């Protein structure tokens, strides 16, 4: 079934880079494979898919797939709402960071003789929350879902509590992990929709994960 | 020919990551790529390889060498400690991070400025720990250094302070050329090419200094 046909999707994928200076920074280990994944199934199904991804170097962008390069957490959310108004779902699977360097050094700082200093953070903007108020201040009149991803260690407790305070329609809770050996098997993978339902995710491969992810939304398309 | 023969190498490469928590880091953006092909290079050419590589660009192995994957400074400090004494030849290809995070949690954070704490330099203390005799078998030390010129002093200037400073055999500079800098005063310059051939003259210069003597 290619069930995604004729839906315009936008996904973003990988962890940011929040700089100190031109070469040291704040990042986060997320591999960006599980956004990559489900961007590849989407085009698979037939989306017209449109990725943003950070440090994702080494991975192969996925084929049919339009590729938007960034690095910080302040261009992700100045390419998302860019390309987002042309959307119908958007994929917030990049783990943004939440926070930077309140001052970024021009050159890279020398090593001190004396004591070292601290890095102040500053709140990065909630890209999420912003396209979520856009779509209820009548901005994004094609946004049909957003999607969330959430990590969480009662899971629901933390999960269902997300899914209000972000607003989405789903958040795809622990969809962390390769199923690599000696990989923790929670069974704390959750779909949570905003209408209530809560499916198990099977912690599996990338692409099956991804193939939940991708029913959920085309079954949540189908609702409205 | 295989003029690295009998030599036992060890290697560091890319850069490290100082973990906040499991999930944040302080990291730089090194790829790694010219100590893997000094790495390479090394193997190719006879040389019992040891390469410790800490974050990368999605770099493959190099074939015959012998891998020890680090996450943090103060473990690849350890890593080099441990494998040093049977080493021949230093090469201190790594961006090792000068500070670290003053407190890790074990799970994942939720204005706070991080504090920082100093990590210690190892290819320093490889060059004190030859001078003291602990290292009989170390006869060449080398490291590596990005310089530029500003506003307290031109590029070549810089990097010499650094190699006095230092005080290892010979320092690698990027400045895409740069220089090689021997602790006998000799300068030459580093031509521009792939990692590849750049490693090739970088192996050539340890080779020459391992005539030295
Ligand atoms: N500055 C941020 C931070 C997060 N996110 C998005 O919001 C979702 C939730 O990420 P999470 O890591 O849970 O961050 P927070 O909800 O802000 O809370 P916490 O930092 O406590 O985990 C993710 O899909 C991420 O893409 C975002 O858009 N902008
Ligand atoms: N804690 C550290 C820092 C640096 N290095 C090594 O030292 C060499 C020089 O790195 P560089 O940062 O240029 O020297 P620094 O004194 O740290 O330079 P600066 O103060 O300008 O940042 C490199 O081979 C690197 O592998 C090291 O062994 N341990
Ligand atoms: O490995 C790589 O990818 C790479 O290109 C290089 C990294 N450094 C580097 C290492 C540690 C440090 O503290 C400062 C600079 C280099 C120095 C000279 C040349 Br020539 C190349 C590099
Ligand atoms: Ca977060
Ligand atoms: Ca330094």
């Amino acid at each position: 079934h290619h069930d995604m046909a004729g839906v315009k999707a936008l996904v973003t994928a990988g962890g940011t880079r929040e700089p100190l200076d031109p070469v040291r920074f704040i990042g986060n280990r997320s591999s960006g494979k599980q956004g990559y994944a489900v961007a590849r199934v989407l085009a698979q199904r037939g989306a017209d898919v449109t990725l943003i991804a950070g440090n994702t170097a080494g991975l192969i962008d996925p084929a049919g797939v339009e590729m938007v390069h960034i690095g910080s957490a302040t261009q992700l959310r100045d390419a998302v709402s860019k390309h987002a108004p042309d959307a119908n779902v958007l994929v917030m699977a990049a783990a943004v960071a939440d926070f930077r360097p309140a001052h970024v050094a021009a050159a890279k700082i020398k090593k001190g003789a004396s004591e070292p200093s601290s890095i102040d953070l500053v709140r990065n903007d909630d890209v999420l929350a912003g396209a979520v108020r856009a779509r209820a201040d009548g901005q994004l009149p094609n946004m049909r879902a957003i999607v969330g991803f959430a990590a969480e260690t009662d899971v629901l407790f933390h999960a269902r509590a997300k899914l209000e305070r972000k607003g989405c329609d789903l958040l795809v809770v622990n969809a962390v992990g390769e199923n690599r050996a000696f990989e923790v098997d929670h069974n704390d993978g959750w779909l949570l929709s905003a209408d209530g339902t809560e499916s198990a995710l099977e912690h599996g491969s990338k692409t099956l994960m991804a193939t939940r992810i991708v029913d959920s939304i085309a079954a949540f398309l189908k609702s409205q």
